[PDB]
RNA sequence: CGUCAAAGCACUUUGCAAAAGCUAACGUAUCUGUUUCUUGCCUUUUACCAGAAACAGCCGUUUGUAAGGUGUGCUAAUUUGACUGUAUAGUUUUUGUAAUCU
């Protein structure tokens, strides 16, 4: 849409923010929750996060339940955790992929 | 204006209590009386004259508080008080120069 100026007023501020989430980059989360997608997160820890996401925010603070996460550090060993139910910072966040369904 | 809290709220009637503390208009107004002195006019008393000191009275004022009245409400209205009250991922704090090993 023709107001990417970065001066707006609250209303144009609001149908910008819905716009970047229409077309933008962050416009996959949206597909991605209506479509129940699989998606891989990878944290700034070296942590993997595999989930379906319920729902995100404009700073990509997500919920994620059912959560697939694997670490790896002796020698190499690579081991899993799943956790029913996580909030997450969008702060931590590297990279989301996604795992189309079909 | 905003958040929080408790109080129904606005107007009004009556009772009770208090009203200088750091020199200052309870009242930007203004009367009367008693006692003790000093005076004026004076034939004697009341009524008087005009100055002071110490006391009182009356006409009023303000605040607090208690119980009511009227009109509106409790399916909300208003008032009082308190508050470290506001946005914001693009360098000076809160949307990460992180992890890695030592
Ligand atoms: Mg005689």
């Amino acid at each position: 849409v023709d107001k990417p100026r970065s001066e707006l007023s609250e209303i144009e501020l609001a149908r910008l923010e819905e716009y970047e989430f229409s077309a933008g980059p962050l416009s996959v989360l949206q597909q991605a929750v209506k479509n129940h997608d699989q998606v891989l997160i990878n944290c700034r820890n070296n942590k993997k996060l595999l989930a379906r996401v319920k729902a995100f925010d404009r700073h990509s603070n997500m919920v994620l339940e059912n959560v697939k996460e694997m670490w790896t550090e002796g020698k190499a060993i690579n081991k899993d955790r799943f956790i029913s139910k996580m909030f997450l910072r969008g702060d931590g966040v590297v990279l989301v992929v996604r795992i189309p369904s079909a």
